[PDB]
DNA sequence: CAGGATGTATATATGTGACACGTGCCTGGAGACTAGGGAGTAATCCCCTTGGCGGTTAAAACGCGGGGGACAGCGCGTACGTGCGTTTAAGCGGTGCTAGAGCTGTCTACGACCAATTGAGCGGCCTCGGCACCGGG
C-alpha cells in the first residue's frame, strides 16, 4: 500500500499510454470503481494491494 | 330545579331441596415385611465449543423539511331501542315403552418377555455441483 502512489507516478512518467486503474478506497468507492470495469479496453493496468 | 314515574335494593319469612349425619359391608386399597434388581451418582479425563483480542466497513443515528395523516368539531340521516299488542311454543310433570350402557361370565388370540442372529442405520469422509455473489442491461 506504500508503493501504489509510487508505482502509478512511475508509470505516468515512463509509460503515457498505458490506462492505470488504482484499485484502492472504501468498498463503496471499490463498488463505483468496478462498475463497467469488466468492459474491453477499460483499462490496461491496475494496481492494487 | 324539581317530581311523577320506574327500577333496584334491602330485610324478613318459610318450607322443601340438599347438605349433613349415623349404621353396618366390604372390597378395593394402604401399608408392613423379606428378597432381588438396577440405574444414576461420583470421580477422572480427553476434547471441542465458548469467551476473549484488534480491524473493516455497514448499519444505526442525528438532523431537516414538508406532507399527508390523526384527531377534533359538526351535521345529516336512519336504525336501533323501547313500548304495546298479538301470537306462539317453551316450561311442567304425567304417563307409557323399549334400547342399549353396563355388569357379568367364559373362553382365547395377541403381545410382553427372553434369547440368539442379522443387516439398516448412522458416524465419517471425500468429491462435486447448486446456488451465493456479482457487475452490466
Amino acid at each position: 500500500t506504500s508503493v501504489m502512489l509510487n508505482w502509478e507516478m512511475e508509470l505516468k512518467r515512463w509509460c503515457p499510454s498505458f490506462k492505470i486503474l488504482t484499485y484502492y478506497g472504501a468498498q463503496k468507492e471499490r463498488k463505483l470503481k468496478r462498475q463497467g470495469w469488466t468492459k474491453p479496453n477499460a483499462f490496461h493496468v491496475c494496481i492494487t494491494s
